[PDB]
């Protein structure tokens, strides 16, 4: 499913992510909008290390969620990974909140750091009512 920017940025505040651990509305909108193009069913499969990239927020199946197919899975968030390709996304958000309780915080999301980081990214939730 692909939320439009402010469907998104409710359903986001509706599921208490605007400053869960300090992180803003549009930081997290910022994110999403960079990892899937605020599409729950993106995947993206890394041949490296065999591990892919999961639903809305791209979360990983090595360490986050389980997929049955990559090698050192650890799943963090006792999650299947279809969880996260749902149209519903609490379960994927839980998911990125537990993510986000890591040392490093959002910068688990490099397309955060590379297109969000160090810039204005209010742009996001304008016009939102957020
Ligand atoms: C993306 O992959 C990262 C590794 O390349 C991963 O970062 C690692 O996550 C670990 C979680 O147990 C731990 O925090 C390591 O210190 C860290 O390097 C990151 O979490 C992944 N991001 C997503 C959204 O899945
Ligand atoms: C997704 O973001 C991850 C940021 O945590 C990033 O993994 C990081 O990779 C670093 C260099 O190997 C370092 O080991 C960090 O500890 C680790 O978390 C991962 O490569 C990013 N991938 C993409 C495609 O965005």
């Amino acid at each position: 499913k692909v939320f439009e920017r402010c469907e998104l940025a409710r359903t986001l505040k509706r599921l208490g992510m605007d400053g869960y651990r300090g992180i803003s509305l549009a930081n997290w909108m910022c994110l999403a909008k960079w990892e899937s193009g605020y599409n729950t069913r993106a995947t993206n499969y890394n041949a490296g290390d065999r591990s892919t990239d999961y639903g809305i927020f791209q979360i990983n199946s090595r360490y986050w969620c389980n997929d049955g197919k990559t090698p050192g899975a650890v799943n963090a968030c006792h999650l299947s990974c279809s969880a996260l390709l749902q149209d519903n996304i609490a379960d994927a958000v839980a998911c990125a909140k537990r993510v986000v309780r890591e040392p490093q915080g959002i910068r688990a999301w490099v397309a955060w750091r590379n297109r969000c980081q160090n810039r204005d990214v209010r742009q996001y939730v304008q016009g939102c009512g957020v």
